[PDB]
């Protein structure tokens, strides 16, 4: 209903792709701006290491792909302002490529004819940044660009909001062993982080993340009383926050876990989880949860101290949320 | 000088031999108990997936391994009172077969005629257990049987040991990052803990960590202020231990890691160390440390919370020290 | 409709499990004899690091399992002769545990009641093996004991016997290169082999393999036509064969495909396949037949070598056939 | 003593500049064209997630790098045009970037200044390609562009030519079981080949490899005779070829061995090798000859069918050939 038009084929653009196109009743993926090609579009998206085999008939229209009945208009270039969405009428731009994410940048889709844009990242200052379940209500439909923050903040922010709410962070840290992504080498080879550059499979690669400073935007009551690192680890997806806070209430680990399942099942149902099981990594592989808190794990030391470590898969999961902010960009006028 | 006995031919028996092999001046490795066989002992020791190839001559006896110039006598029994410890004269057993660990079963050794077991690991309950550059000292010759802590506890002890002497720790919770070891399942298999039952190389599996309080046996000081989890992933050796503490005096992080190069350069110059390189696991492969503290990702939050990320090679780093406190077992009588 | 007990809740016995649980209206699994426990059975049922969480309500029932709806009695006994097949009146069982694959070992389930013995793997021997799709047909009611023969001598058979058929194999070799199994060490360690010996994800691991003589048994004409080596890699599940037999009639490649493609569409239509498609490993997870060719590859070189490169689900495919093989067991008399 | 320049500093190009590095009496590397830095230059030299820690003093020298002792200056430019060569006097140019394979393209090089192109590949047509113990000495000093040839073609050559001379090779089929490397993705992205688009450490990645005709370019007798497949899978080094081929004198697995073993002792001392022990990839890692036969394996089906598995170290090994043909440029004029 909306005309949605995915710039960046990759993980995140064929995640999202792939999560609505379950999704019940959405807007509408008209396009696709895929550097590669038709063959290549079709081929990754039927076929995924990660996601398994795309169960829906997957073909080439001669010139654009093509799902179980629809057919997508597929486009080739690498500068957005080259592209159609004007011509064709996009209203909303998923920007999922990695490399516009600054107003500037993200900015060329709105100059080639598109309406909003929605960063599939953090946005590169100057951008309103939403994290639904968090604080998408603070959305206008006069933001002509978006971020839905990263994976990790998304993760983070529900439960850390909760965690405010009920107990009153003081300040904490949170460390994320995070599965490794596009972003790192294969094997030693060029990258600006030295840590990155290293071979991903082969070793624990730490390395500075954003997610600590950024739910400060979507909670600003936690402005300056976090900060953590990453730790890339062999594995494809899922990932896990570790994050330990200091709080105003003293508690104790199964009263923060039943808080945890209130906001689970009231206001982040559909964001929070709570898992009571001795699951694994691949266990969480495609969840539609923002975060899943491993009850079993809570740890409150001292009091005060609260340990918790909350599950996600980095790719559907955030896939899922960027489907469902866009539905807000949707339900807000275009 | 000493007579040693190796009870367990795995990765941390190998590595010990390794480890003094080339140490300069010991004790004296003159049997090896590998439930396996002459064979599989020289070669498996010859050859090291993660150590390399062994650079020696590593040949056969006929019945017992021989390295460039010595014989080793092998022997293989399972029950460790059918040991020949009594008649060939053992006076120390490098215990790591890691089923003897109580003084119950680790006295086997005892009563097979051995004088001292130093089990490889945590002892179970009623057993005097030391970690170099810690406790080291408090170490009697009466000591019948000992334990060279856990390789996680090797690692925490000694930065920690430093924190709390020059800042106070109140208290805190310290997650290790852990690569995988032989307790864990290539494939979803039966374990007694159904998360390490799961496959080791493609899950980040969560399992209970002893480390913290043991970190409390060989630095009093901390009993009851600490505890953690683990997170084993996909990666062969080095592990990593992040360790958040809330302390008493208001700190920096440039602060902290001063703190620890004083103590590097000194009371633990050997046992921990401070690396300023942005390194990652492979690099720490073959260290002789039993801590590396990552400066770079030194972190003080509140003026008081500090997390700490130090490095170990959890085989060749704790077989360096099961190495140093048995020639220290030697240094005190037999 | 047929009373069958799993004996071995492991890889293929979860996988056989699984494999029905779907399949439209067979036997009937009653027991289980998982020497782990009522817990971990349903556990393991549910996740799975490889086929994915169980889409069904897998419960406990205080001392058995329970599926979306069905209750499984669960028993633990090493010693298969102390198992309760004849009390409840077991007509097959399914020896999945991978050590009673010999007349005498397997025969244990006989004397503790169980009608029929269906060795999953190779039987030792004495024992009559059948592949579905080439010599199922020769089963006889009267059989006491089979064997379903091994994953690779299943991917390889198929292909085979029309190869033998529409071209005339004189003699050729075979090589695997096969996902790591249980079998093998997550971490140098004691096996019989020390190529399996040596760490699973770490190295290319070759190893002996019997499915080139294992065609012959049920191909006769093949009868010392063939051998070859299989190459343990870096995958859970999924195996390639890569087949170089030198034949009878001059052919070319296309003309190879087409032939495969004939039977894969009659005789072996559900058994062979044959892609088009440039997929890898990871694509061919889930697959219900026992052999895909890859016609990308397929290579005639010298008008009467031909090399053909097939895929197979070890797990999955081949716990197929062993559903397959008891319906048929199921289908022939008791 | 031969003026050479690294024009690509990854990881033939870091491998090759310690290969010789130890070398005895070598040529002089003077220049590193590094697109990255001076910094990320000394830092991935420094620093080898697989080759391990550098035993060097490798330092900066403001802008280049500095390795114990030398200094090497270090230059970044992907147009090679703008290369100092010329300036400099630049004799060799280690052309290892994989995108000037081409005389057109590596003639770049030349047109800087260079006087000879070493490509660090396959060359592109028109170039003259050698292989060390096989055809270096067909070289020619007014050779103004080499080929060292492929890392398997160079593996892959030496046990050819000897079964040649031998037996008689009449046609085979070859299939490498390779190592990923930095032309396949981490994750699904997009690579012109579909299946090396797929993620590397995930699947086996069936490829095509050219090694096969190439073995004619080096070995003319064997044009048209051969062909293959590569197989790529989850290890960062060292791969292995399976060759099969049907040759012209009857023959037993025993006796091609020794032809091999006396070769290896003889023309191919340093090129060729016979391993007659149980090892696996790992164990190969760091091997200075271009192929290892693995004794254990030979096979001889129907007295002219020989099928031959030989190792390689594709990174080190390889380089050694190129530091090899490199000597050869030096040894032959200038
Ligand atoms: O943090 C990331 C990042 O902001 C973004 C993309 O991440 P992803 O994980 O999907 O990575 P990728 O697989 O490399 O996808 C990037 C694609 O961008 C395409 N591309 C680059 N430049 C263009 C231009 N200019 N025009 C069209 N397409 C373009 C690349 O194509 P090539 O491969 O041909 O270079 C890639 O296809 O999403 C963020 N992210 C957020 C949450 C979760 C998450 C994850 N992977 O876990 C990533
Ligand atoms: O926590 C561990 C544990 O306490 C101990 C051993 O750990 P390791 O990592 O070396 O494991 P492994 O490779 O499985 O070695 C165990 C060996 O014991 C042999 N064995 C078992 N039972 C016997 C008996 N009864 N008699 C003789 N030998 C025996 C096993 O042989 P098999 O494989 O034939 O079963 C194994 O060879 O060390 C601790 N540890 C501490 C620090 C660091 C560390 C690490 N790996 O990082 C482990
Ligand atoms: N994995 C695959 O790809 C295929 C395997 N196979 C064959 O199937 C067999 C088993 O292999 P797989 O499932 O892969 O391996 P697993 O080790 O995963 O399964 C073997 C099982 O046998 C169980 N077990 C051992 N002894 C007993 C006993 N005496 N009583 C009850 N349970 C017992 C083991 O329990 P525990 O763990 O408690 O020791 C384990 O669960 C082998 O014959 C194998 O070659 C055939 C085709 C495919
Ligand atoms: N790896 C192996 O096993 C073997 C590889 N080879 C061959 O060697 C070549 C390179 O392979 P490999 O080292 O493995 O791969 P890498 O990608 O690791 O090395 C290629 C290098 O070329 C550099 N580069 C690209 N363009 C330029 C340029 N125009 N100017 C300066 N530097 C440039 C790249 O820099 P950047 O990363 O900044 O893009 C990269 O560092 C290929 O021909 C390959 O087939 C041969 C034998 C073995």
């Amino acid at each position: 209903k909306l005309k949605v038009a995915i710039n960046g084929f990759g993980r995140i653009g064929r995640n999202f792709l792939r999560c609505w196109h379950g999704k019940d009743s959405p807007l509408d993926v008209v396009v696709i701006n895929d550097t590669g090609g038709v063959k290549q579009a079709s081929h990754l998206l039927k076929y995924d290491s990660i996601l398994g085999t795309f169960d829906a008939d997957v073909k080439t229209a001669g010139d654009s792909a093509i799902s179980v009945g629809k057919v997508i208009k597929v486009v080739s270039d690498r500068n957005p302002v080259n592209l159609p969405w004007g011509d064709m009428g996009i209203d909303l731009v998923i920007e999922g490529t990695g490399v516009f994410v600054d107003r500037d940048g993200a900015g060329k889709h709105l100059q080639a004819g598109a309406k909003k844009v929605l960063i599939t990242a953090p946005g590169k200052g100057d951008i309103p940044t939403y994290v639904v379940g968090v604080n998408e209500e603070g959305y206008t439909h006069a933001d002509t660009i978006i971020s839905n923050a990263s994976c990790t903040t998304n993760c983070l922010a529900p439960f850390v909001k909760v965690l405010d709410q009920k107990f009153g962070i003081i300040k904490g840290t949170m460390t994320t062993t995070h599965s490794y992504t596009g972003d790192q080498r294969l094997l030693d080879a060029s990258h600006r982080d030295l840590r990155r550059a290293r071979a991903a499979c082969l070793n624990i690669v730490p390395t500075s993340t954003g997610a600590a400073k950024a739910v400060a935007l979507v909670l600003p009551q936690l402005k300056g009383k976090l900060n953590g690192i990453a730790l890339r680890v062999p594995t494809p997806n899922v990932s896990v926050v570790d994050l330990v806070v200091q709080v105003s209430k003293k508690t104790f680990a199964e009263e923060v876990n039943a808080a945890f399942r209130e906001s689970a099942d009231q206001e982040l149902k559909g964001i929070l989880s709570v898992c009571d099981e001795p699951l694994v990594s691949i266990d969480f592989r495609c969840t539609d949860v923002s975060s899943t808190i491993d009850s079993s794990l809570t740890m409150v030391m001292g009091d005060d101290m609260v340990k918790v470590i909350a599950w996600y898969d980095n790719e559907w999961g955030y896939s899922q949320r960027v489907v469902d902010l866009a539905d807000i960009v949707a339900n807000k006028w275009q």
